[PDB]
């Protein structure tokens, strides 16, 4: 098994870059009503600082216009909808990690697009038209929001240019010259906006060597450094779903602290470092990310992420997506944190655990975590992930936690393939694509971890627990100060109760 | 163990007369912003369709007053609050289970008082008076909720006047008495309104024989019999609780089918039969009301207490109560199905499981209960009180459940000692008095059945049930048919996911 | 001025078909925030039973797809968006007059396509996929909703087939033939399910005979007939807006007159008669709509469409529209009842002033309109457009009307320029494209109509109403009983209180 | 009439000392729901720092109990109730300016009572027990809520000890005694816990010259003075109300400066002093509460009072009161700015209107006041109370207003005895005691102030305002500057509009 003295102090700190910022389907659907009530539902259990997604520029959201009179053609920038939007962000409390992106159609040089919706992936026929409208727009947000509000507002220019897909032949250089554009069009606007990128996918570093260069014998301002990261194979779509082989988390950790390693190296060595995007797959139709595998998965890196990384924003936070249609079952491998309908997945609660942590990191190692709050209580969080099948998935342990106080009282919360796996319900239900109200209601009575209470009595400063990680199991344990008042209870006797 | 083969069918149905009223404290109580949030808690959960409590004319809620003119004395009658109050009750859509009582100062013969809040128990100075502030409230209902809504609205007299601490020197001629001027008054606004009594409580069923003779041979309007029930033996009290012994449902269920016959034997063979208030213990501070105890026992209670009576009403919904003094803690073994900061006590999911019964009862025992729904869905409910210490308490069981189809989907809900159980947590935490919100939130989250579900096939038209219940135990299982749409998944494969 | 007298009594009556149904845009727009909290403000203020809007069967809701496997090319329907939209409107309270439209991309035959959104307007390259599309869907709401709902759901087909617009060619023989089919597939799935057409724009009347012939020689199934009506003469946008002249509201009401003959001369002479669309101007950015002009001229057509119609959708409930893209201002001739952040145009409290309407007309011109309500009390509304430039605007009035009772109390409530006109405040701001939420907040605050009480003794049964309508004025009078309780307090006399 | 030309120039500024603390009925009636919704409505309108009632001590609330254990006899201390009360309170965002007392039943000395609810007006038997009560309370709060939090808490010992109906024969020295041994207590539990006196109504200011010169010999700690204010006359009460002349303001502003430089002179001259409680009548039965005259009486306390003191509460935020028993009818003379069922009285709207004021001073006289925000719009308060019975009551102003911007938007809002008075609605209802839904509906929509917006072009730097004030008339009028964006919209031209 695995048997854990946990040390009575310690000099490592464990910080919330885990919370720092999570990601999102494109902005346009945040108008949505579903979308909302699902973010404030994230936002009353887990506190996000920033939530990041693409289509600012696209036209659903539609910004970008052009009015044609027989004299002139001259712009016209619509804010009705990102104005709403900003607006509802900002009230439930988060800031958007605003990505510029993608190419409004009225501005586009190409006809190529990405994803169901057709975002434009091409650079403007006119740089300066380009300019402008960042302008214009940041400009809208200063007069909307007020200079103190927006500068808090980090600006990542574009989505993965180093892929055919997103932007048009992969022409690193042309990239770099928008970046140059964007870059000087934010800071006319006020010099203190964070500008940065190249947000650019894993296996293709050598960019963000050549971005950072570029920066600097071009003598273009960087605020940060962006990128993403995946641990998903190469997979064969169906027309309904896909499936990648999970590689382990180490592979990410590592892919991390290599690329911190580059900014270092480089001209701009303490640059602030975002993955504004991560998860296992990197497909919106997965099965995987509906699982309790994931959220013992994610536990780890949400654990030694911040080590390495700034932020390490999680996509999604929910499954309203569109990139590949419009959803067709209640699970379909989406990323998000919470499937449609509000229903928590498995991996939603491995960030809820993740707020009860305090700073003091007392013990780590690769699969558990153990912190220490301010009022003196003490966190600790175990996973048991599963990376490929066995007949002997369960996992003992046995740790001996410090204490301050005598008396402690136990909150033990817990989630694996019994206790809060609505996909596992749902293939009980017999997988159905369009559940009734009544089923989705069963869906979310049963996402909800295993709550269990108790008491001990610490010792000598200490506190032994013992117990048993199932298969993808994630357990939460919270140790605080019991201050028993039965004696004030003048009579009391349990056993004076029919059978207690 | 209890072996069961349940039938096709049967010539029992299953009534829902369990759910048809439910107690309350004082009205008075009902302007406080707990008292409502945790009715339209109930409410929410339970189709109560009425709600029976005492105080409608005591002196908080204030309705009789009486102004000084030089040496003239006028009566005045103030429906400032319960228009209030009962504005609410048809807001959330429940009716009063309307109780007369008890004696306004103003107008009391005596000062004779009881409980904490001292509601005057001395017959009226003047039953003129008594006649015209009774006709005078009727006439307002009347012209605020129109003859219609208030026809719906029985009227109980008085509470429990064979006893003296409810009604002086419990004169049962005095009694007999009141009824006559206070249904004679009633039936004068409109004889369609419901009157009824005696409203005694068990151990005196003489009360009744010698109250439907009185109106037999007095030709005095009755339209229903009313009679409490309790299974709690003679206690002490301690300046803070009180135990008692429960005995079994039996003696409960007996004494309804006692009365019953009490009644089927006398002048009005026919009135219906309301127990307007009952529970284990009749006590507020019994811890016994707390317990899984409770909730199982009281399981049988709602499985078959609606072959003798019209209606039985748990007393009571919520632990807003004040009969002995404002609550000092958390759990104080009120009659509330309900604790304060709307945390249900594991009774409370014995009325909600209830909610899953169909009208078609297939088998019944003194520990189980299966119905079929309309849409052809079998349900089964079985409880395990332990009414005595015993190394031993657990029970097994096997039910072949007969089921139209072959693909079965199995929700199962579990109240028991680790399950449902907030008292149990209280207690882990020291019980605290006055806990933070922190500790509420926990008692909140474990104050919820364990729900399970799976999915097996039927062999025969029967699916075998195979269970054991522990300690205190209650279980729903609802067995519904699984329509799978697993085939339409193209590709679908979870084996192709990590570890699965 | 106007003088009038009521007559005491009336044989003719004032149904409620005014709010039968109302308009809105397409349905995928249903998905938003905006759209749903909007629609929610409506209905708890007009009672709606029915909404009419296009888009059902459009690519963004979703429904129709196409999976490819190997070579084979499988149909799929999706129903997670509509299954949300139709429960959001359940849940609400309200009804969908569905619109079977329009050509779901992979069925289309030609690629011409209508509105900023795209609707394909061409006919199906299939029939037969077509009418399987159809019973797919129609077989879905009876499964999630029940035949007993999906029952009262009418069904039109298509939209103004009569316009190049909407139907390629305005082909009026493919729109018989695509109405027989879909006519046809609905009946194979219930007999009962009502459908209708041909939902043609005015003008081209020739439409519903050569409609209502086509049916009764092929032997096409129909259950009523709908068709459009607008009074906005043409006009010539600019890329923002437009203006057009509108004509008197005498011209709608003689088309709905007219049209209804055509019905009650051909072979179907007992069809129900539905204008699923209208309003003064058929343009979404025409300044008309948002102003106290439209809503002074809607009140004659709201009091006097009954009378020919079995109802008329206002077209329609929000300025959620996008049909000419995303709106670009606060106030910008929406088709809305309200104005976007929900802000009640003056229009919209013509509707809600008709609630007061009871069903007893006792009088009615083409300026007033007065009803009796079941409890005796009387109701008036009195409109004043100004249809062209004059510089006597205001009208004088002089109404005598018959009073049940002897004491009446006055509640009145008016909207003019001056009184619940937010437009004109909008122009006092400087016609803000986007207002800040103070500038929102003022708008609402001024959104409402300006309200008055007062109290006169009715002689000889009947009350004498002096008042003034002012430019493009709408009033309401309400007359109930004044039951006086002032003598139950003693010693009340306002006199003796500073300066009364 | 009257002409005023506003400086443009400031030497004096304007707090917000008005809006500081507010009034409200017992504590125990914190525990309503009308309550609770009505602080929750009042809060939302105007940013109340703290509220201030009687009753923390007294046993509906029930804190101090006694446990008879055989012989011994053992104080309990049940927070249950202030809890649920402080939680609420904190909630919604306002602190308890906490008023110590009255005298729990268990630990009185005497038999005296005051008011409806009996709260007991005698020292105690015993000072220890009542100094461990203070200790008691205090340490919970801390528990609770945290030192940090409780040290905003002011806390005030008992009520008027001048009047023999609150305090046994107005025994000074008896309550200097009182004084010290709570202080005392307080200063125990933390040396900087904010304590002060003597709470005094009117008439006996020499309490005060004694009070501070007792806390100087005696050394006992002092951190505030208290004191009542009221400008009603004597009355003679009816069972139902009373009426008494209400003297001019200057009476109410020259006690605040008689006071204020009593405590100057004292031998603490820098302590701040707080009016606890003022209105114009005393009595929670008189009219005078429920008129647009007590709005424009009070607006010119709230105009001047912040001169001469820290805080002025006004008594009472909401006619939930009980000091005369129950309230018998929709008016009744209460002391809230707000009547039951959320009716916001005239007064309610004064207090609104406030909040518009900004810190520049730019004039200010009997019946006007006029002030700058920071961002440089202007704003202006009128008022004119009709103090005695007149045929001539209008009030014609032209005042000039410096602004720095010359397009000006303008929102007037306004009540007077037309224009958002319920009471005056209510009287044409014939004075219902308990109105109908609907007519509690009208109510609400009488009770708003009238607003007009409009736009102006000032003239070298001033803007001239022209309106006549009616009778008891209060007029807000807030002047920013206009930013037009109508040249923004193409082909924009309001005159192509029917009628335009
Ligand atoms: C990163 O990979 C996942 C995909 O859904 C995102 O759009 C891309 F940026
Ligand atoms: C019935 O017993 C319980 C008690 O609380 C009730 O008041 C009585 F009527
Ligand atoms: C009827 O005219 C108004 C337009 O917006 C609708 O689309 C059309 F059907
Ligand atoms: C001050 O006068 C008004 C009364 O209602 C308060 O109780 C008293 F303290």
């Amino acid at each position: 098994m695995i048997k854990v003295r946990v040390p009575d102090f310690s000099d490592k700190k464990f910080s919330d870059r885990w919370r720092y910022c999570v990601g999102t389907g494109r902005l346009g659907l945040a108008l949505q009503k579903e979308y909302i009530e699902t973010l404030k539902y994230v936002k009353e259990n887990i506190d996000f600082k920033y939530i990041r997604g693409h289509g600012l520029l696209c036209d659903d959201v539609g910004i970008y216009r052009e009015d044609v009179v027989g004299d002139e053609v001259k712009p016209f920038y619509n804010f009705t909808y990102i104005d709403r939007i900003f607006d509802s962000f900002l009230e439930i409390g988060i800031r958007p990690f605003v990505e510029i992106g993608f190419m409004p159609k009225k501005l586009a040089s190409g006809t190529q697009t990405v994803f169901y919706w057709e975002g434009n992936v091409t650079p403007p026929k006119d740089y300066e038209k380009w300019s402008d409208l960042v302008k214009a727009v940041l400009h809208h947000f200063i007069s909307r929001y007020g200079i103190e509000e927006v500068l808090k507002w980090p600006f990542e220019i574009w989505n993965e240019p180093n892929l055919k897909e997103f932007w048009k032949d992969a022409d690193e250089k042309e990239y770099f010259k928008l970046y140059k554009v964007t870059a000087k069009a934010i800071k006319e606007v006020n010099e203190n906006l964070k500008v940065g990128g190249p947000a650019i996918c894993g296996g293709a570093d050598y960019w963000i060597e050549d971005f950072l260069n570029f920066c600097y014998e071009e003598n273009v301002p960087v605020d940060f450094v962006s990128r993403h990261a995946y641990t998903s194979k190469q997979g064969e779509y169906t027309p309904h779903l896909i499936y990648q082989e999970i590689m382990p988390s180490e592979y990410m950790l590592n892919e991390f602290k290599t690329v911190r390693e580059i900014i270092k190296n480089s001209h701009f060595p303490n640059l602030p470092f975002h993955i504004t995007e991560y998860n296992t797959s990197y497909s919106p139709q997965n099965p995987v990310h509906d699982t309790p595998f994931n959220a013992a998965y994610i536990a780890r890196i949400l654990s030694e992420g911040g080590d390495y990384v700034d932020s390490f924003s999680y996509w999604t936070f929910s499954d309203v997506f569109e990139e590949r249609d419009v959803p067709r079952s209640q699970f379909h491998g989406g990323f998000g944190l919470v499937a449609l309908n509000m229903i928590p997945k498995p991996t939603f609660y491995t960030f809820k655990f993740f707020n009860a942590m305090g700073e003091e990191m007392l013990y780590r190692d690769e699969h558990m975590l153990v912190t220490r709050r301010d009022d003196g209580s003490v966190a600790l969080i175990a996973w048991n992930e599963v990376m490929d099948k066995t007949e002997n998935p369960d996992e003992d342990y046995e740790v001996e936690i410090p204490v301050r106080f005598r008396d402690v009282f136990i909150k033990r919360q817990l989630i694996d393939e019994e206790h809060g796996n609505p996909w596992g319900t749902w293939i009980h239900m017999g997988r159905p694509r369009y559940p009734s109200k009544e089923q989705v209601n069963t869906l979310r009575e049963v996402a909800k971890p295993e709550i269990m209470t108790s008491q001990p009595v610490a010792n000598d400063g200490y506190l032994n627990l013992k117990f048993k990680l199932g298969k993808n199991a994630v357990v939460l344990y919270e140790l605080t100060e019991r201050i028993d008042e039965s004696s004030t209870y003048i009579g009391l006797d349990d056993s004076k109760i029919n059978g207690y």
